[PDB]
RNA sequence: UUUGCGAAUUCGCUU
RNA sequence: UUUGCGAAUUCGCUU
């Protein structure tokens, strides 16, 4: 075996996105308020590279990468598991084509290693899980379990599921509320009606989204036909209003998903 | 939101 | 010759 390096891929939002450049009128999402981050798992010594800014959705967020230990061994077996995961990171989550990403959090800030069996355990880590509601066993509505949420539609786009943050939770709709389109009365209906899906709870709340693509460089700020009919259809995706007991709850929470879209960023720029 | 996914028509490039 | 390379316009898909 050959001793171990860590680091911390430190992440603060050093500039929010100001008023007059928040054009989809987001949240604001600190990496910060969050204790699980994402780190850097090597065989040899990184050189000490300056602070060095992305730029997310959130405004400008400064990049540091401290080191966190050095000179450990580590178990096969949980090499084989950082591993895995750090494929997963970038084929399943970010979905493309230094020696290990791994998440870190807090018990001081350590391996999470529960954190990547959880996933392996999951069913809702590749596409689309089944889970199965009757009269008799409905669909609960946990808020809690909606507060740091990534989600996927169970109902279409089986070949490559879409996943989405989590925006808000309208707790003043119902699946019984109407239907912005006309051609519809209720959620209910749509549904119903388009998909053939019936709900077994009609009390929950929906929930508002946002998608989670992004591009691959992030090192500088965001500031025709096909470009145009684009713009309107990520609009209108965008404005969508989902059903929870019609989506899987992807197991990547929300708020780390938003840090693993700068990883490429990050390592591009450690390396060029 | 990066060349979102998928159809149709028009046009340029070779010797 | 497999979705040849590159432009333009029209249209469908989401809630």
């Amino acid at each position: 075996d050959q001793p171990c390096y860590l680091y911390v891929i430190g992440m603060v939002l050093t500039t929010p996105l100001p008023d007059e450049l928040n054009f989809r009128r987001r949240k604001l999402y600190p990496p910060e308020d969050t204790t699980r981050c994402f780190g850097i798992l090597t065989a040899k010594p990184i050189p000490q590279i300056p602070h060095f800014p992305v730029y997310t959705r959130s405004g400008e967020v400064t990049i540091s990468i401290e080191l966190a230990a050095s000179g450990f061994m580590l178990s096969l077996q949980m090499l084989e598991l950082i591993t895995r995961l750090h494929q997963y990171i970038f084929s399943h989550i970010l979905r493309l084509e230094a020696y290990c990403v791994l998440p870190l959090n807090v018990v001081t800030l350590d391996i999470d290693f529960k954190f990547m069996e959880d996933i392996e355990k999951s069913e809702a880590r590749i596409g689309i899980p089944s889970t199965k509601y009757t009269k008799e066993t409905p669909f609960v509505f946990k808020l809690e379990d909606y507060q740091d949420a990534v989600i996927i539609p169970r109902y279409r786009n089986f070949d490559q599921p879409h996943r989405f943050y989590v925006a808000d939770v309208y707790t003043d709709l119902t699946p019984l509320s109407k239907f912005p389109s006309p051609e519809y009365e209720t959620f209910a209906e749509y549904y119903k009606t388009k998909y053939n899906l019936d709900l077994t709870n009609l009390n929950q709340p929906l929930l508002d989204v946002d998608h989670t693509s992004s591009r691959l460089n992030l090192l500088t700020p965001r500031h025709s036909s096909a470009e145009k009919r684009k713009a309107k259809w990520e609009s209108l995706q965008n404005k969508q209003i989902l059903v929870p007991e019609l989506c899987a709850i992807h197991p990547i929470p929300a708020s780390l998903w938003r840090k693993a879209v700068c990883l490429p960023s990050i390592l591009y720029r450690l390396h060029c």
